[PDB]
């Protein structure tokens, strides 16, 4: 629905709530944006703690910027938009956002947020009532249709980076492959998929995991569709999940479908004995099994491995997307065919 | 935490709205009820066809029911509720419903739809509704307390029985249905699980309208499901699949109701003659039995113990059931209950 490359000139200052989880593994959206924010430019951080630096709390940043306790001191510094860097919180911290983003609205700037709250009746009157406005990038579109085929006629190179449990390095990995191509000269995009990839300012995509089930693959066809008509000549897919995953694999294959891939890169940490977080699913991620899934569900060719901690044995090399020769290697692989 | 057999008392008469689409294809809804309705009675058919009656638009029916032209008239024959039985019309015939619906609500029935409507069509709908003491069941719109699934699937006791498909409208949900009655009929503590509207509104004892379901919780709502008819005392169930893992389309929500319900054995649905999937001309694959088949063993712990049909058959290792045929329904279930 929204598109922010269309609502925001590039280099808009950005302040970034992590407002009670600035520390935790929970504030990953403003990790994400101060290590690779390429739409806005981080001018700080709101957050409890007045007098420090993001520096003080996650290392290492490529926008290190100040922690301001308040809106106001945000909007003292030039920032314009509020963007909200934080995930699923309690109800009471959910309470104390809302009231920044309040603020902001009625300081005279916009707010970016993927939060599922509600109280989008007051955002919605404050907005109108101070002529700003709240943008919702978790909501779907609402004239939405499933994949029809276009995506099987597509011209523009498809990489998929999936792996095999969330969160294990697939958006970093995207977007280091993004950022590397990006300073070659290559008209490279990035497919987002989640809050994350949307607010780092991503070419396209949608928060997948709120669209309803039988339109993921159909929405992700358009984004790549879209991506090819901004003259783009390749991109790179964040993947969601993993095809083995009981509580994930449907999104993971809707998002297989809806993009069909030329060539995939499979990220994967090798210590996990259950998937993250289910302890409970006598099952754990497998890089040959998904691998094999993979492929034998579309027609990409699993072209690599990628690892950010500790490596694993198979006969496919083993990429570390911290390494500016792997990412050249990636690159010149995924473009040869 | 929606079900319609807390809502409706047993034989409930019902009105079900076939409007601009009787004797098509797309009033499958309408078919449903008036071959398998189990909860709701019917008793006529809302349609622009005064004087008819469902058989001659329709054949066979298990229901045969007047068609009236108004909603007056079906309150004249005792219906309480009026059924959404049609399947995503153009915006002229959804206007047309949007009317049939209000009239219901306003004449003291209630109305039960898995439609999408506009919003301004389903604000007006509950306006309408809170005004007279009647109700407007939405049974497609998700719950709003949801998570993600978390285990206890593998940790079931009740028999799973899967009915999938190489595509879309095969006889996936013909051939659950046509099991479930065998099994209740043979005295079989049966449960029904859907997965679509038709599904829910025959009276199957769970299920929701997957399709509808944020991709993220599609496993998790079929694992409660599965769990809520196994904490009720059934021994085995029916699960309606959808679509089929290999359609472009809708394989996500097939792979979320596999993982979600974790069939123990599972029947695959299929019609040998179609080049394509029903529907998509433009998406370069079709249908295959043996590449599913093998798709949902390499997936899941089922075993595909059969193939079925429903016109005409096809060369497999596997036995090809026909689901009208007594013997064959007595097979497929012994050969899942003794599995």
């Amino acid at each position: 629905h929204m598109d922010l490359w269309k609502l925001y000139q590039p280099g808009t200052p950005a302040a970034i709530v992590a407002w009670g989880q600035l520390g935790t593994a929970h504030a990953k959206t403003t990790y994400g944006l101060l290590r690779h924010s390429r739409l806005f430019k981080p001018v700080c951080v709101v957050a409890e703690h007045e007098g420090k630096m993001a520096s003080d709390f996650v290392k290492p940043v490529r926008y290190d910027v100040p922690v301001v306790s308040s809106v106001e001191k945000a909007k003292e510094m030039g920032a314009e938009v509020l963007i909200i860097g934080v995930s699923n919180p309690g109800g009471y911290l959910e309470e104390q956002i809302a009231t920044l983003v309040k603020k902001a609205l009625s300081l005279g700037m916009d707010v970016i947020s993927g939060l599922h709250f509600s109280q989008q009746t007051e955002f919605l009157k404050i907005a109108h009532e101070n002529g700003t406005r709240i943008i919702d990038i978790r909501i779907p579109p609402l004239e939405l249709d499933v994949l029809r085929g276009g995506i099987y006629r597509k011209k523009i190179k498809v990489v998929g980076v999936f792996g095999t449990d969330c969160v294990v390095g697939k958006r970093t990995t995207a977007v280091q492959l993004w950022e590397r191509a990006l300073e070659k000269g290559i008209k490279a995009g990035f497919l987002a998929t989640g809050q994350t990839g949307i607010l780092i300012g991503a070419d396209a995509g949608y928060v997948i995991d709120a669209v309803p089930a039988d339109f993921v693959s159909g929405v992700v066809e358009k984004a790549v569709l879209k991506l090819e008509k901004t003259g783009k000549e390749i991109v790179f897919v964040e993947g969601q999940g993993a095809l083995r995953h009981p509580a994930y694999g449907q999104v993971t294959l809707g998002l297989l479908y809806g993009s069909n891939p030329d060539v995939v890169f499979l990220v994967h940490d090798p210590s996990r004995d259950h998937f993250e977080s289910f302890p409970e699913i006598p099952k754990k991620p497998d890089f040959e099994e998904e691998r094999r899934l993979i492929e034998t569900l579309s027609n990409a060719k699993v072209i690599g491995g990628v690892s950010l901690n500790g490596g694993f044995e198979t006969d496919l090399p083993v990429y570390d997307p911290f390494n500016t020769d792997d990412l050249d290697e990636m690159l010149e692989r995924a473009m040869v065919w």
